């Protein structure tokens, strides 16, 4: 039931690729993805390269998405489109029409609101006849430029990123009615006490729970390259995402996890992969993961920080990387042979603090108390899932997800 | 030599975003229409995050899409300049990826950017060397707005710090291409603005030529009028106040922008303006050229321009010709059939900006000041006048090596 996919970066001009498209290397990519096994990609358009003016949406740009979109579909591959990028793997793709003179905050001024609506209504209505097509991610990661740490953030309050992204899917939905429209937040969503999205936005806006699992966010520098912590962020995230939902089986995709060096080095990065996902396998109702990333980054393409250039499970001349074996074959295995995992019984409280914004949220970072007495309940093999503070002692919550006994950080010491 | 007349090209179909859609037979068809109106040159952009992706990737698809855009030119007539940094275009700053936020960098002094800025003009370039209709580039559009206020976020830079910039590119482009025209282009604030990095002894010492770009609505027209004498002699202005800086005697001043920006020159107005104004800045002499701002309008169908860009153009979005294109073109025709001698100015207005070569205190130059208003008032009493730099008021050598004869100051021209 969980799906198998990459986050599909270009080999050859990485995301710069929309300026050069070049079909026949497009369709050697998804080649080589196909092969491993995978049954989709998240695929990423460059924002200011589609709008590069407000009213300026290019065709030319969005016949070559569908051309991408139907490559992947002649080789088994379905389709995810994130919108708008924005960010990818530390630079901004910002349009003009957003910057200094015309410097209009991006999830609050009318003007750009509407323009990014247009946006993402004319990609999804695009690909909506496609059978392949998945739906749209409204934009990876888009929280970042929400606040700190992000040099020059556009912040916004709760309030307002909640209003935003509902405005945003809806653009998606009357594109392409019924399909799968969600929205990506990174860990600062989870993690970071002021920032404006939240746990409930990721859980309650949009059709599943994305989340993206990042080790180097603290994980490997505090617990370790080789500590359970580090192997089970995944897992981690994917429970945790859960307390926030209404759903009691709402899905979570586990959207974006990679092996990062050096927290995960080179020579372990084919054990840390099939680890993580063993471990996220162990969860309910996953979507589907979704390794970051299909390709090595050409290092011709320079200021890229190092991580990111050896992040593929392929090299840039698309040979097959050790994890990108190991994972061929947590593919195989975890479809067709793998049961869906029996429910998670246990669950650790979570107080966040009250109210829906999460203003403490940091207890669920790596070194708070709901990180470490999750960890600890994971060590001991008691496969905890969360439960909000609020509903710790709700019968009706606890019953509906299965839940027979409620642990606080306190209880685990 | 003689002046040379050209436009600024914006394409008609997709704007300076025609690199995302590059179609030749439409950039033909847009410089088909330019040489018409009987013009011998054109001003052309790259968007440089378009051309220069990332730091270590100069696409080749774009160098070889503006090289058949500079055969395109050639074939018409029209030699090219190519401006290398945009960088700021008509309110809009292209800035890459790789300068910007997470990897913020200032523009003018970070080691890499800069070398990354450099590898760019040498490569569009050399990549144009070949062509006997290229001129040379220009390293790019008024790049020094940049570098101070009133910029929202700029990349603040000494005078030295600037000076030594253009000196490194210029440098490279002319490694790329030996023995062009290359010049580097800075916007007013270069003779207006107090403190402002860029100086006026950068524009008249740096690069081959002085380029000066000439725009009423900086508080020209608004102080004195859409039809006062001091709108119609801004551009002669410039022209003449840049002289005041040049070691040489006899280097080119080149009027690389100048348009009619509504409402400040009401569109009715445009062709009255535009002949007013070319027929003022052809009574100076070495003036290299007049460059028209802009070939074709924008259009309306893209957003956020301020107002004025939209009807910029000598030419309509569908190509037609406006009232002003038809006021240049007959403006061009007068002067190519009646090709007339030039007139030494022999009478000079004395310029003090201040001490040093920083000109603390060149805002007596901008509208307003004493020296603009001195200017104008010599012009309307027929006096044509060109300016001299206090330094150089009583230096027989340097009036004697441009024919001056007579010195004012600007309290002179008070009485
Ligand atoms: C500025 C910076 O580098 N921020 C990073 C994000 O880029 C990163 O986003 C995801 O992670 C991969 C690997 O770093 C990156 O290539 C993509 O942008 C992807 O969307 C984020 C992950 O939590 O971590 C930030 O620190
Ligand atoms: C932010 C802003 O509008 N800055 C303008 C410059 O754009 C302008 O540059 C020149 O003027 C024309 C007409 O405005 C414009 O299309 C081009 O960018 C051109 O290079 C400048 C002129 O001095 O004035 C600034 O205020």
């Amino acid at each position: 039931s969980p799906r198998f996919g990459v986050n599909y970066t270009p080999s050859n001009g990485w995301f710069h690729h929309w300026l050069d498209f070049d079909l026949d290397a497009v369709r050697a990519d998804l080649d080589s993805v196909a092969a491993l096994g995978f049954d989709h990609v998240r695929v990423f358009p460059l924002w200011p390269v589609f709008q590069p003016n407000r009213t300026l949406i290019r065709p030319r740009a969005v016949e070559q998405l569908a051309a991408l979109t139907d490559a992947a579909g002649e080789r088994g591959l379905d389709v995810n489109v994130d919108g708008l990028q924005g960010h990818l793997s530390s630079f901004d793709f910002l349009p003009a029409w957003t910057t200094t003179w015309h410097r209009r905050n991006l999830f609050t001024d009318p003007d750009v609101v509407s323009g990014q609506a247009e946006y993402l209504r004319t990609l999804a209505a695009a690909l909506a006849d496609r059978p392949n097509f998945l739906g749209m991610t409204v934009g990876n990661a888009i929280n970042q430029f929400s606040g700190h740490p992000h040099p020059d953030p556009d912040r916004v309050t709760p309030e307002q990123a909640g209003d935003w992204l509902r405005r945003m899917l809806d653009a998606c939905e009357r594109g392409a009615p019924g399909r799968l429209h969600l929205h990506a937040e990174y860990d600062a969503a989870w993690y970071l006490d002021d920032h404006p999205f939240t746990p409930a936005h990721s859980a309650r806006i949009g059709a599943v729970t994305a989340v993206h699992s990042w080790v180097f966010n603290g994980t490997a520098q505090r617990y370790g390259t080789r500590s359970t912590a580090t192997a089970q962020h995944a897992a981690y995230l994917v429970e945790l995402a859960k307390a926030w939902a209404r759903e009691p089986r709402r899905p979570v995709w586990l959207q974006e996890v990679g092996a990062p060096a050096p927290h995960v080095p080179a020579e372990y990065a084919a054990e840390f992969a099939t680890a993580t996902i063993d471990a996220v396998l162990d969860c309910p109702e996953v979507w589907g993961v979704t390794w970051w990333c299909s390709h090595d980054v050409d290092r011709r393409l320079a200021d890229f920080p190092e991580l990111e250039y050896s992040l593929g499970l392929l090299t840039q001349d698309r040979r097959v990387k050790p994890a990108g074996r190991a994972v061929a074959e947590a593919v195989r295995r975890w479809r067709t042979e793998t049961p869906a995992p029996r429910p998670r019984t246990t669950a650790l409280v979570v107080d966040v603090g009250p109210g829906d914004q999460a203003p403490a949220r940091s207890v669920c970072a790596p070194g708070g108390a709901v990180f470490e007495a999750f960890m600890r309940l994971t060590a001991q093999g008691a496969r905890p899932t969360t439960v909000l503070a609020e509903h710790a002692t709700d019968a009706d919550h606890l019953a509906a997800r299965g839940i027979t006994e409620v642990v606080t950080p306190h209880d685990v010491h």
